[PDB]
């Protein structure tokens, strides 16, 4: 595998190196358009070019996307900073899409955990968008000790109960200091096309975060990219689990 | 950003000296209203108006409306006191409208949390008209000890479980000596006219207090300016949230 | 204000003192009516009456209710024992008609809590009729020590869990030491005749006690007196709160 | 008896106004004597003087002199301020001396608790000389919230165990932030000349502070003042006391 | 006051700049007679040499020994790193002599605590030779994290009772990465010469370290330098404290 500190380094010479057949640096492109008026807050990486400059990396993101994923935005955000001079920039999301293997939704299985997977399919539901906290931050009014405290949207809210410093159990989330995203919930299930005789196609649930949200509606047929995650059925006391494919990217067909 | 104590100095201010074409003191004018036989308990104020005399303090209310609300009103206190000699009068809202830009209710998402928005829509519903405790008051019977706790219609209720003074747990929400407004939720949603094709309209739930509840029936079409909250969901174990509007103005078009 | 004390030698001085044109103590006519045969259990008080003859005395009953009733009541008793020599007598009911300002249903909010109001409408529900504890006494197994707790009917039962003498939890409630009443729930909204178009009738639930229950079914149009009372919505986590009349006097129209 | 308030502008009245015969007033003169290089920390009051300007006030300080004592030490640092223009003085001892009676150790008893008492008699034992806290402050690790607690030399150490603010139980004394002084233990017996036949010779131990420690050594005959106080038994456990004069003043005779 | 960071720079000028009347840089030289084959551990800084460099600190050290000592040995410690290339040389103490005013044991009062102060005296007792845990290092058994606690030898035993980390009570004192230093004390009382007549000798007890132990025997004049420091009475429930002097430095007459 590839150590996180040098999966960076080689995220960003991949960015800024990376040229297609007419010599252009491409995802300096991309980065650019960051900057624009109307501006874009992802950076959509084809998987393609990167497993042509890099392919044990582009192998890395598929078996470790949490961890590939973010290194890929660390990256962006260093390029940003040293090649555009430009720290004051917020979150941007490093997108894969042209996976090399496509999965229809009843492929998904257990093999696939926390993996990032591909799959093409027709949108049955999608929910209505709400804020989620992406980072909380609570803070004590006794002392005004602040703990940062990460989210993500298929757990459960990481509460703190206790000041790390003074003790007392007098925390609350502070609304302002933590860190909302707009997020929304979609189903996808299989084609039927692709359905044989009176097969039944199967679904899987997925959620969309920030600039992502609001793409897709009922009936729209996609590709999309994500990790498959679990979570514990509603019970919590089954050691059967309930799928949820956390999108990182999505398109159109 | 503009400190609280500076704020309302420069609301004072605003309020006194800002004039029309004719060179009319208007605000003085709306102070003087809520003198009069059946007075008004709101002073309306024009954003444009605010712009036009401070346009720094204009925005300080669009990005920090709890606090410059609340610091208007502190002005308004001031002047009513200073140059009216009247110190017996009540709380009285300052109530911004015409803000520079009008949202859809589709349009409203996380990036407005404790922001001054302004949307144009329809109202689907109206609940029924409640009792809200904006100043709960508790009393110990144990040694007599009073402890003011504010509140928030959107937020749960605030108790307190021990006297501060006495440490028992004898206290219970005294009725007489707490404030009590009236309180009414309504639901707003796009407007069919500005949905496109077979679109479905997107709604928000809003909060009218005191004096500006009862002023919308199912139908009417309205602008609103107001507070966009949030607060946990229901489960209160998921980090995706509810939003809600609390209104500081509203009016039919 | 009034001061306690001071109000029970001034409605004692307003019962036995005050006279119609032809000069009969109107009011010491209604007490001997309370030890006839068949016999009344409370005594309606004509608020114009009251006013005429001491009307800061008559305002104090619309701002404190039950202060006022109740100093009202202990009058009854004084002028019962000194004037008619009768101790014997139970609770009698101080029941206030003819308030200055009629309301209706729509018009009752939170500026009237608990303050005596008049309400018109007519009678949408009435509730089946139950036992009410007005007074509870809690027995102790233990030591025999007795404890007096009265209720409210629109509050939750205030229980005792531990013996004030001997400290211990085996205390029951003691039926036939206990001081039982019966009560009525009923619904009243505001009468078709005064609604506008298709404007919808706001109602308000309603509490009646002792001799006023069952003197009213639904269709029946009642003017009633009675103060505004609030309890916390049933969640018991919201501020907002829940409005109920517990009614002093009630007569049909 | 005699507020506070008013007790500290009768002192403040009687340093600056009371003369001798020759109309030197004396006591600017001693407050001066507080400016000087080798300065003193106390104002010797001679009760006589007190007597004969103000007597009400004179017998006050016997009967509470632990609220006199600190009146005459307020208004003695508001003369400094306001005819001097000095605050930056330092803590000033108001010790009196000169009473009315004086009694010898074997009459010392119980009627004289809490009083201002004047003893003859000869110096037994001294202590050795050892700082007190007469202010700790005690400051919590976790907040850095500090706590004021004033102290008594012959009661036992006031602790404090919570951070009144956060809660925790990570609360020291702060040696640098709290106020030393010195302390010297004495016993105190009556003189042999005075005793008849074999009789027994009474004790008293008694607690010099400050600017008074070290006046005295084993045989001095000396005249003292002081509050007679008491402290339960060693044990605790029994409603029997043990005296201690807290001294006031101390001359050699 | 002199700030923590500029009394570092400050006292590694001087270290390096001071010279004599020949234009020898005297500290220079004994910061060299460290790195010598039997080597000091202390460097023994003349008090009015400092003064005469640079006042200001010089009263600093007298007023906040504990910050001035230690502000010096950091100095030390950055003027053999950079001046001479020695990192790996251990604690080396800043031992000062030479104050501008000598104290009798009889003068030690609670005007001192926490300064530096100079005292001449005889010495009565000394202790036996012990180990002092300068720096205790406590482990957890079941995580293996390590907490380190300085101590003071005139204080308790600061222990810790739950690994920071694991929060479980398996903790001890690991000897080995704790530091210990050799500790004597000593009693000092007044020289029998400056006593008048039949006037009793007061003592004060001190305490040694490291390299300074075992340089004094009973009957032994000396002149010490050290802090006042203070510690509460052994009952610990008085606000009566006991002496202790910790000795900086020490030399005979
Ligand atoms: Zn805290
Ligand atoms: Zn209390
Ligand atoms: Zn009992
Ligand atoms: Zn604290
Ligand atoms: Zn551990």
């Amino acid at each position: 595998s590839v150590d996180r500190e040098e999966m960076i380094e080689r995220f960003a010479n991949f960015l800024r190196e990376y040229t297609d057949e007419d010599g252009n640096p491409v995802y300096r492109g991309k980065i650019t358009d960051l900057l624009t008026i109307t501006p874009k807050r992802s950076v959509a990486i084809d998987w393609m070019h990167l497993n042509s400059f890099d392919s044990e990396l582009a192998h890395e993101v598929i078996e470790n996307p949490e961890e590939g994923i973010s290194a890929a935005e660390d990256a962006i955000q260093i390029v940003l900073r040293e090649d555009f001079q430009r720290e004051d920039v917020g979150k941007i999301h490093a997108r894969f899409y042209n996976l090399p293997e496509t999965l229809m939704v009843k492929d998904i299985g257990a093999e696939h955990i926390n993996k990032l997977i591909q799959v093409e399919g027709i949108v049955t539901r999608v929910g209505e968008i709400k804020p989620f906290v992406s980072v909380a931050v609570f803070v004590c009014k006794d002392c005004g000790h602040e703990m940062i405290v990460p989210q993500k949207p298929y757990e459960s809210l990481e509460k703190v109960k206790k000041c790390e410093q003074c003790g007392s159990k007098n925390i609350e989330l502070d609304v302002n200091k933590s860190s909302f995203v707009n997020f929304q919930s979609f189903r996808i299930q299989d084609r039927p096309e692709t359905l044989k005789g009176g097969e039944m196609p199967r679904f899987i649930d997925g959620i969309l975060l920030d600039d992502i949200v609001d793409v897709a509606l009922p009936g729209d047929r996609v590709i999309v990219t994500g990790i498959l995650r679990v979570v514990l059925e509603k019970r919590e006391k089954t050691p059967i689990f309930r799928k949820i494919l956390e999108v990182n990217h999505i398109e159109p067909v």
